[PDB]
């Protein structure tokens, strides 16, 4: 398996690493029909998004999803600094394959 | 997808936002039947809710609500201040749609 | 929809509110067979819990009962003052249906 | 229902109640196949474990089971005083039924 | 069962005790499909990941594993120190079975 954030990246395409080395500026949340997302935004001005699950989601994926969601939020309450994020860049906002977070 | 909770909410019919800018003064929690919900206000006056599941939500929806729940719960208890509320105006009180917190 | 505590109350059949503002002085949980159940005391002497799931409850409860117990967990850790408990007073310990907090 | 550990654990045959007073000193978990469960230890050198699941538990004890291994981690992570706990001994390490936090 | 994680290790092929006694370093989370797993690393270099679910798990182990990673998380977040972790050493990185931790 991977052993790193940018090794798991480097095996997808449409990929790329954004070093956001910052505690996340904004949380937005929706529970709106077809709507079922999280976006962050950062003071950098970049803004990503978990996306809403679907069709191209896997079945495994669906509780990483959820787990995303939870793991963006409780970093936003507490101020974490988050390191690295490996984002899909062939949607908009770019959406979020995996997070790394360095103490 | 949105890039903001205000592009989110400009989607939907009957919604508005609610600049909040503010921590919830009162947080309510219902596990009575049929009232299964949670209810906050604000100093403002403002009060809104998490609606009880029905028929209108859609599957996908089901999970959001129950997250929206929670963060609402650990948003009041750490006193974390919320930015804006994207509500359904045609339910009294007025129904959460999706929140944004800025730190 | 109800907008308060004292007004989801006042939709029952033998529940009254109890004024507690104060933080939870004790917190017992069972995993025991017939008895997974949530019991909170207050230094008042009152003393409450979440039923066991029992055929008195309808479905949308389930997760609410589930919810319940994990809001009195949080709020006794973090030594959360209660505002009022809207309580079934046909059970010993007195029956939660609703909890409310304010700051 | 009972109002107390001591009262719901006398509900039951095999059982004990240890009278703790003191928070976690370890905190031990398996995610192995066939030892799926958790484990602590107190500076007075008792050790309890929340039992894996199986053919002795019924299915309200289920999400109880999770609720456990929750509240065990969380309570050790917080350093929070364990005051009672009702436990089954006819199980080495004894098995875990019910526990008790007073503040 | 065993009562302590270096039984329980014991009792497995393919694996051995990694002494630690420090905070985790990095985590990294993934939601990537068939990558859909958590990586930690310690200032030693050492690297240890919770595995993807796979054929390799049995169904007791599905929220056994879905809780390590629960553990991990909130241990990285608290900067909670780790005292041992006993691990699969038939993968790269080694994959993690139990974890300890001692106050
Ligand atoms: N095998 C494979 C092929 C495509 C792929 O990306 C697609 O799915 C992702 C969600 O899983 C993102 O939505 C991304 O934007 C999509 O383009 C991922 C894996
Ligand atoms: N397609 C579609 C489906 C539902 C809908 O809104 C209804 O459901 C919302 C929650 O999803 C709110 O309860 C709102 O108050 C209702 O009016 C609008 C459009
Ligand atoms: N219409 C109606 C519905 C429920 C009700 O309360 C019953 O259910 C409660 C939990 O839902 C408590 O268990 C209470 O002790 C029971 O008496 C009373 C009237
Ligand atoms: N009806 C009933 C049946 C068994 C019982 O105890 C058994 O199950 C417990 C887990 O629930 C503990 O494992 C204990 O060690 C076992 O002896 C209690 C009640
Ligand atoms: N009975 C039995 C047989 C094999 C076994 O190990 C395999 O599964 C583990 C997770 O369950 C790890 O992935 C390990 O690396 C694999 O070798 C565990 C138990």
């Amino acid at each position: 398996a991977p052993q790193t954030i940018t090794e798991l990246c480097s095996e997808y395409r449409n990929t790329q690493i954004y070093t956001i080395n910052d505690k996340i500026l904004s949380y937005t949340e929706s529970m709106a029909g077809k709507r079922e997302m999280v976006i962050i935004t950062f003071k950098s001005g970049e803004t990503f998004q978990v996306e809403v699950p679907g069709s191209q989601h896997i079945d495994s994926q669906k509780k990483a999803i959820e787990r995303m969601k939870d793991t963006l939020r409780i970093t936003y309450l507490t101020e974490t600094k988050i390191d690295k994020l490996c984002v899909w860049n062939n949607k908009t906002p770019n959406s979020i394959a995996a997070i790394s977070m360095k103490n």
